[PDB]
């Protein structure tokens, strides 16, 4: 997250921290995700595509810090890693950038809700807020494009939804953005998602309910003028989510 503020898991209790075990046993942070039911985390296929083996991954719920345990956190194996078979990626745009992780603890349990572990509602089909709506994004990604390190503390920021029309413009992304993507950005381009935030949630309030409108997916750089963050338009993937859960 470029700009924004530090937070704890109490303020995004559906947020999933997904890590990969390297051959040799070392564990590095991969991507965010969102708990959509006790046994299901939703994330981005791009996060997993190079290392598609479910056994290499660890999912935490209730976790506020990158490399330190949060009190109350729960640790899961991935019992099913479902990538989108229509996934495609060019130099920038990621298409069908959506992934499902069925989670299972060593004791064979799904998430148990708590002050720090809750599910997020999916949108109603094709039901998205209007352009200019303020939404939140959460993650452990870079605080600056030039950073090497990821922050140790979870971050959140607010971005505003951009129309398909505005996002299609020349000096934006042209035809790189489709109706199955949502663009969001700051009016001053001062806050954004960045490397390590992908897979993570874009949450909007829809008819007074906190809703997973988006999945952090792609962008040209981070917090660049005329280069908004691009999100998987969750409301356009309900049949795929339904058929895989
Ligand atoms: C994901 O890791 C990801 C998503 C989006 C960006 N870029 C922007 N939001 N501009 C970088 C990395």
């Amino acid at each position: 997250i470029i700009g924004g503020e530090f937070t704890t898991i109490e303020n995004q209790p559906w947020f999933a921290a997904i890590y990969r075990r390297h051959r040799g046993g070392s564990v590095t942070y991969v991507c965010g995700g969102s708990l959509i039911s006790p046994c299901w985390v939703i994330s981005a296929t791009h996060c997993f595509i190079d290392y598609p083996k479910k056994e290499d991954y660890i999912v935490y719920l209730g976790r506020s810090r990158l490399n330190s345990n949060t009190q109350g956190e729960m640790k899961f194996e991935v019992e099913n890693l479902i990538l989108h078979k229509d996934y495609s990626a060019d130099t920038l745009a990621h298409h069908n950038d959506i992934a499902l992780l069925k989670i299972r603890s060593k004791e064979g349990r799904c998430a148990q809700p708590s002050r720090t572990i809750q599910t997020i509602a999916l949108p109603s089909m094709y039901n998205d807020p209007q352009f200019g709506t303020s939404c939140e994004i959460t993650g452990f990604g870079k605080e600056q494009s030039t950073d090497y390190l990821y922050p140790e503390q979870l971050k959140m920021t607010v971005v505003k939804l951009i129309s398909h029309r505005e996002c299609q413009q020349p000096h934006y992304y042209g035809s790189e953005v489709t109706t199955k993507m949502l663009c969001a950005a700051d009016p001053q381009w001062k806050t954004d998602s960045c490397q390590g935030d992908s897979g993570g949630p874009l949450v909007c309030s829809l008819q007074g309910r906190m809703t997973l409108t988006g999945i952090v997916s792609w962008g040209r750089g981070c917090a660049l003028k005329d280069k908004p963050g691009v999100y998987t338009r969750v409301s356009h993937f309900l049949p795929w989510i339904r058929s895989h859960t």
